[PDB]
């Protein structure tokens, strides 16, 4: 397990923690075996009814073949995550999100999660113009070992990803 100090000696996501949603701090090593769609998001962007209606069809869809979404709050996109964890929580309801909501976050900066760190600096998690995330709506896409496989731009919709997962299935 790696910390906000150490985040570059860590070999995966399985060795890092976060707090989900209701404020429980969950350790990713439980994501073990499953592949992982780790995501920026926000309620107030014009790509969120897009992506986040599509991220559910896709985790109803291949649920049982193992994939996960791993959905982190992040409001340093033209303010787009403005509210309270309880509020997300509710808007994320009105979609019928079965997936994994953690609390808002920071994905860029020094205060970045660390998990979000690490993803940005891995071989295959890296950026056009700089590894920096861009908008609300970037896509990690993470296999059973917890490496970064792919990353997906805000404007590449989820469905695109779906081409991409039977390999890691």
């Amino acid at each position: 397990h790696v910390g906000t100090d150490d985040w570059r000696c860590a070999r995966s996501m399985h060795e890092f923690s976060a707090k989900d949603i209701d404020g429980h701090m969950v350790n990713l090593d439980k994501y073990r075996g499953f592949v992982c769609i780790v995501t920026n998001v926000a309620s107030q962007c014009g790509k969120t009814e897009v992506n986040y209606t599509q991220l559910v069809d896709l985790h109803a869809r291949y649920a049982e073949c193992g994939l996960r979404i791993l959905a982190f709050p992040c409001n340093q996109f033209g303010k787009q995550e403005p509210g309270s964890n309880e509020e997300i929580k509710e808007f994320f309801a009105g979609y019928n999100f079965k997936g994994d909501l953690f609390s808002k976050i920071c994905v860029n900066g020094d205060d970045a999660h660390p998990l979000w760190k690490w993803m940005k600096i891995q071989p295959k998690g890296k950026g056009i113009l700089g590894n920096a995330i861009k908008w609300n709506f970037t896509k990690f896409l993470i296999d059973k070992n917890g490496c970064v496989v792919k990353r997906y731009g805000p404007m590449e919709e989820p469905l695109v990803i779906e081409k991409d997962l039977p390999h890691y299935f």
